[PDB]
């Protein structure tokens, strides 16, 4: 595998860091997610919520988005039109609270839509979510083996049912829960199998696909490629990528030391390995066989984002030390 230097590496460490109005190098920050290249959402303080204008370095809105006893564990921006909050506290429901970007409120009972999002004593953390285009289809995934799929009109506040879809037997994590391009089914994956689930709610608590029933993926191990619709599975040797309909194929690679994944393109996959403690970075073209990109961050990774309004696809990574490397094709 021949290493070439065909993407760019921008490390940018907050502008406010150490002073008292900090940005994404805020010690308390437990979710990030980014609109457009000049914006960034993040979470702070348990269940605080700030617009982060990255080019002017200012905070341009800010609200608490859940009670005080909940913590916020996942931002995602849906369409350029939502912002999605998920927030959890041991003992009680888990939420997702839905807001529209342009009207963000300044206050925490106030939010477009909410899910309610109970799981037994709701001790179990949630561990993957996965959210369609169109907000009518959320596929959650906890740290005991359960998928709760839920449906209806969300993106216009008119309630919505939830359905278990799927109880791990052994009680394995859900490591991986990517719908694919129309939503019509799920990939997903625990720590021994990789599944997949049509989106109806029919289904038994059974899967639709067994895609792999001898391995399955690690946390963040999994990625999904909306180019081929392709779920993009990382196994400790090899790389495998399978369609809705279970077609395969795979190529042989080292990933011992992985980490984490993330599909950059269509080509493209990003890989995060572990050295001696230290973080390397590479970027496989999966197209031509090379790698595309090799550098080491000193810092655990907190999140990896993208977006593509700038002309093409960049790659963000947040670090927790309040560096965010920006990668972009040359």
């Amino acid at each position: 595998w021949r290493q070439f230097q065909l993407f760019e590496n921008i490390p940018i460490r907050d502008p406010n860091f150490g002073g008292d109005s900090l940005l994404y190098s805020d010690p308390t920050l437990c979710a990030a997610t980014i609109v457009d290249p000049q914006t960034l959402i993040i979470a702070v303080n348990s269940n605080i919520i700030k617009v982060v204008k990255l080019n002017q370095s200012q905070v341009i809105h800010e609200f608490q988005s859940f009670p005080h006893d909940f913590q916020i564990t996942f931002l995602k921006v849906i369409n350029g039109e939502f912002l999605v909050a998920l927030a959890e506290s041991i003992g009680k429901p888990s939420l997702i609270r839905v807001y529209k970007l342009e009207k963000l409120p300044n206050r925490e009972q106030l939010y477009h839509s909410q899910v309610e999002l109970k799981n037994g004593n709701n001790t179990y953390p949630i561990s993957v979510v996965s959210i369609s285009n169109d907000l009518s289809c959320i596929v959650v995934g906890f740290i005991n083996g359960k998928i709760i799929l839920i449906r209806g009109d969300i993106s216009r506040d008119r309630g919505s049912q939830q359905r278990i879809i799927y109880e791990d037997p052994s009680k394995e994590p859900i490591t991986a829960l990517f719908l694919n391009n129309d939503a019509t089914a799920c990939f997903a994956a625990t720590t021994s199998r990789i599944l997949l689930f049509n989106t109806t709610g029919r289904n038994r608590g059974r899967p639709s696909l067994v895609l792999n029933s001898k391995n399955g993926l690690d946390l963040n191990c999994g990625s999904f490629n909306p180019a081929t619709n392709e779920f993009i599975c990382c196994l400790s040797n090899f790389i495998e990528f399978f369609s809705s309909s279970g077609k395969k194929h795979q190529f042989a690679f080292d990933l011992s030391l992985r980490k984490r994944i993330f599909c950059v393109d269509k080509d493209h996959i990003l890989i995060v390995t572990e050295e001696t403690i230290i973080n390397r970075i590479f970027i496989i073209d999966a197209k031509n066989k090379i790698i595309s990109l090799n550098f080491v961050v000193s810092s655990a990774i907190i999140d990896i984002f993208s977006t593509s309004q700038s002309g093409k696809n960049i790659t963000y990574l947040l670090t927790s030390e309040g560096v965010m490397h920006r990668i972009t094709p040359k």
